[PDB]
């Protein structure tokens, strides 16, 4: 059945981007915090939170980041710090109703490192609590596995390829990554795949 009932009244789609280098900077600090709330039968994008979050241990982006993320200095510049970021996400969840018990929501993310690594990493760095919200999610790699039979090589632009899908927007976007892994359930909900969570 084309796009069936599912176990979620909304499916939270993020992916970050952070401070890099080459080799890899260290620590890693999130520098673009998108969420795209999806209604959860149709996968359609209802709402946006999207902020740019000023970097504290290395204030100043490298070039290899900024060539890869496209985000520049001035996007970082006079933004809240990730703690405040987080306030901010609170209260948008409030805002969208998820925070009611009886509204089911799940985050997706292309794989496990946005919530498996790296923002349990910085706000364990930080001193800071991770909200309960942020600690179950969906793989889309693990799930088009289940739905496709088969492990996409290289995350969203495989997925694309093998759901004869043109790539939305730029690569290395959070907020494009975020469509178009939007798209890729719209498709995978098309075809009748029913989404679960896979983190442990
Ligand atoms: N080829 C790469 N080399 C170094 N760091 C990367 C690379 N791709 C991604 N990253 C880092 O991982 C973050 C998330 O990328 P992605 O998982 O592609 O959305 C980026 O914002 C970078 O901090
Ligand atoms: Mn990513
Ligand atoms: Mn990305």
């Amino acid at each position: 059945m084309s796009f069936p009932p599912q176990r979620y009244h909304y499916f939270l789609v993020l992916d970050f981007e952070a401070t890099c280098d080459k080799p890899q900077i260290h620590p890693q600090e999130i520098i673009e915090f998108p969420i795209l709330k999806l209604n959860g039968r149709t996968m359609e994008i209802e709402s946006t939170f999207h902020m740019y979050v000023q970097p504290v241990v290395h204030p100043q982006l490298t070039p290899f980041c900024t060539e890869l993320t496209g985000i520049i200095q001035a996007m970082v510049d006079g933004q809240p710090s990730l703690q405040q970021v987080l306030e901010r996400v609170d209260e948008w969840m409030a805002k969208e109703g998820l925070l009611d018990p009886n509204v089911k929501s799940i985050f997706v993310t292309c794989g496990d490192w946005d919530l498996k690594v790296m923002l349990p990493g910085q706000c364990q760095y930080l001193g800071l609590p991770v909200a309960d919200y942020f600690k179950q999610w969906i793989n889309l790699k693990k799930a088009y596995s289940f739905a496709m039979g088969c492990w996409p090589k290289n995350g969203l632009l495989d997925m694309n390829k093998g759901l004869s899908l043109q790539h939305i927007g730029r690569p290395h976007s959070g907020i494009d990554d975020c469509k178009n892994i939007a798209n890729i359930m719209k498709t995978l909900a098309y075809r009748g795949f029913i989404f679960k969570q896979t983190s442990k």
